[PDB]
């Protein structure tokens, strides 16, 4: 019998899909395919790390459902992944999240029974992180899995996300394109694949308004889920070939086209990754290369935002 | 390479998950497991029929993307499934839907680029169907796949949904419980499995406020996706062992517990199916029987409703 013990054993193992309209429309000479992290149980890539971080801490005896209050600052998806895990396992969970993130994210957290404290929009992720740190320092048995630092984040991507790409492309993937939030996705992919394919390229995507991976200064932007405003500790710049900066307008435009022209309803950051993959795929040296882009989230979580509202 | 041609080749093949808290809390003597139709690409069971109905009509030369205007009355999910398919394949699509269905459903349809005409809430599905029929009768090249009559609906459930249950339970499933909207799910399951397992039970679920399968009169109710207010042509009462009626309050209560106590964020109708499965699973004759319930939809589509709002 193939019956999962619980929802945490059903995360990852997401499929690849080719694009059929957008690349030809933009004159792309490479082959662009999409890894659909929208098909995780709670509809984002973060399900993978919600599970891995919690399992890692439990195994080391660092947390226990009967006493630990999990606390995590989030732009939404990590909070939702942990909220699902917490609901399955019986953990109390408190999220801090900036008020600028989509209304759907707030409602998702509450639906799973987690506690949410919103932090001021002007303070961005820094405000969320500071508040979470204050809660953890002060509260007995509070514990932060710390998604920007936790080795279980890049590890699960090395062991699952990257292996899936490797298998599903029969070892022929040439380039992976991924927006950076925590950096775990693109880092874990590069770590696993580069040893097997020396010419493989790992390309990071960030908002042009907050180009910190590129050496620039942090700023406000609308690409929810990427552009934390600092370089995460887990991110390994030495493994990444290049950083592509993306305007908010292009992220929104390409995410809309994903839904309407490909039937791939997608978050804003998937739009940013596609715009980037288009630019890379048009380079003459990349003709007939196989480019996999990561689609981090499903677009239903974004209907209230400027992506689709009106 | 395992790369899907497009999103329509990634529907179905959904997993089973055991329940870990709710059955013991209710003194259930059977084993209740859930088939997660929330994990289809657009997060409901309807993805399966959106694909099968369109492929069937295309193969027979009855529709073509360059000319057909698809038109379908819906409570939401069939419209969304067809909207995804339409976006991938380049069909124009018009949905009629009662204003009583969740706001998320409206926004989902528009996000995929479909056209929506809302019909009066007081008229329910009958109003939606009448308007769709008026559009089709009157409009050149308009075409309704007709989800309540289309043989491709129960067929795809016979060939995919039912085979998945058969395989995943190693042929040991004793009972399937499913709410009835079109009736295709529970009918196709019963058709495939009963010949292989004479003692197998197929049990239909309907709202107590609109118990038409039970021989009663139609009425208004809040279990979105089930209780059409008539017996669908595809539904085969001779294959169904029994109909269980469910109150709106119990559907809401059990859907909330699915999210918060199992980490299975679910639509309202999944709550109705669980309440039913609990009742069946408590019967002394069903001790140690394996009961699979269908979870028709993911709960993100329902955050604006009374299920979670406030
Ligand atoms: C997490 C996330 C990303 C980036 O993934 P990382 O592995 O954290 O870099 C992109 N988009 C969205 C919507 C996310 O939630
Ligand atoms: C379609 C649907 C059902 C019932 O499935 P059928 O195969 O149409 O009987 C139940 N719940 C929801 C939310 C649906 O969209």
């Amino acid at each position: 019998m193939l019956i999962a013990r619980d929802i945490t054993q059903l995360v990852g193992r997401t499929p690849l899909v080719q694009l059929n309209r957008i690349p030809v429309a933009e004159g792309v000479k490479a082959r662009i395919v999409v890894k659909l992290e929208s098909m995780n149980p709670a509809a984002s890539v973060k399900d993978r790390i919600g599970v891995s971080m919690v399992e890692d801490a439990e195994a080391a005896g660092l947390i226990h459902p009967d006493k630990t209050i999990l606390v995590e600052p989030t732009s939404g998806n990590t909070g939702i992944a942990l909220a699902m895990v917490a609901a399955a396992k019986g953990y109390r969970l408190v999220l801090t999240m900036p008020e600028t993130m989509s209304l759907e994210r707030r409602a998702m957290l509450k639906a799973y029974g987690a506690q949410l404290e919103l932090t001021p929009g002007s303070q961005g992720m820094e405000g969320a992180i500071t508040r979470a740190e204050e809660i953890v320092e002060n509260t007995p048995n509070a514990y932060s899995l710390q998604q920007f630092r936790n080795p279980a984040n890049p590890k699960i991507h090395r062991e699952t996300t990257a292996e899936e790409i490797w298998a599903d492309t029969d070892g022929l993937v040439d380039i992976v394109i991924g927006g950076v939030g925590t950096g775990g996705t693109i880092t874990g992919i590069a770590e696993t694949i580069k040893p097997r394919r020396p010419q493989f390229q790992a390309i990071a995507v960030e908002p042009s308004n907050s180009p910190v991976l590129s050496g620039g200064q942090p700023g406000p932007h609308k690409i929810q889920g990427i552009g934390a405003g600092f370089i995460p500790a887990i991110f390994r710049p030495e493994l990444i070939d290049e950083v592509i900066i993306v305007d908010d307008t292009e992220a929104f435009a390409y995410a809309r086209r994903l839904a309407r022209q490909e039937g791939l309803l997608s978050g804003i950051s998937a739009g940013a990754a596609l715009w980037a993959a288009i630019q890379v795929g048009k380079r003459p040296e990349n003709e007939d290369k196989l480019i996999v882009m990561i689609q981090p989230s499903f677009g239903e979580r974004y209907l209230s935002t400027a992506l689709f509202k009106d």
